[PDB]
């Protein structure tokens, strides 16, 4: 009977781990790099890889609910589920939609957000983490703004920049601040993110502002399940059952 794996990197699988558990479904839970399921942390070594890994475990179901900007991970599960007959939902919260008052932009990747800043040195929010920050050198003339998780260790990849601490979950009320402080001029996002995470949209939209808007990575195809509620709907039609059933 039933057996799954949950890919994670998110908070929407954080959440789905807790149903998993609750409801009292056989699952095993997958970082790469606590949870109240059973977890496995390394990668799997590439598809088949995971192809053995399915094997050698039993899985019946798997939920890719990995981030969406980690894409390689959730092609791999495409691959490895097709060619192993196992189940595949994808738990990814629908990407954001603009409304009245937001001013977006959309790009491919981060090449082409840094590519779309403007020639005249402008004052922008890099809504990034993280991570390829050193691609914005490209355009040096302007003054950045970071937000990261950790202290920087080490100095800014960046000239013209300043960084600040990113506890979380954010909120309207600081971003706005935050933006308006900095005297902000562009922000640049990437279409993801949990938590208050639309909350510097939301404030670009406040104080009138630009966003340039990193698109999601393109996937191959597999059922998407876009709530919770969904994903457990998806499992009991593809026959997967709670302990006892």
């Amino acid at each position: 009977m039933t057996r799954l794996l949950v890919l994670g990197g998110t908070t929407e699988a954080s959440r789905l781990a807790k149903q998993d558990a609750d409801q009292g479904f056989e699952a095993v839970f997958s970082y790469a790099g606590a949870q109240p399921l059973p977890t496995r942390i390394g990668g799997f070594g590439g598809v088949a890889g995971l192809v053995d890994y399915l094997t050698r475990e039993g899985v019946s179901h798997v939920i890719d609910a990995t981030h969406p900007f980690a894409a390689q991970m959730s092609a791999n599960a495409v691959a490895a589920c097709a060619q192993t007959g196992v189940a595949l939902c994808a738990f990814e919260r629908a990407p954001w939609t603009a409304q009245a008052g937001d001013r977006w932009t959309h790009v491919p990747d981060l090449a082409a957000a840094v590519a779309a800043l403007p020639q005249a040195p402008a004052r922008v929010f890099l809504a990034i983490g993280k991570q390829h920050l050193r691609d914005f050198s490209a355009a040096p003339q302007h003054h950045y703004l970071l937000r990261l998780v950790d202290p920087p260790e080490g100095p800014l990849p960046v000239p013209d920049a300043r960084a600040v601490i990113a506890r979380g979950p954010f909120t309207v009320q600081g971003d706005t601040e935050l933006l308006r402080s900095e005297t902000i001029t562009h922000v640049v996002a990437k279409n993801a993110g949990g938590a208050g995470a639309e909350a510097k949209l939301i404030a670009a939209r406040s104080l009138g502002l630009p966003v340039i808007l990193i698109d999601r990575p393109a996937v191959p195809a597999r059922d998407i399940c876009a709530t919770l509620e969904g994903v457990m709907g998806w499992l009991a039609d593809h026959g997967a059952t709670p302990r006892g059933v």
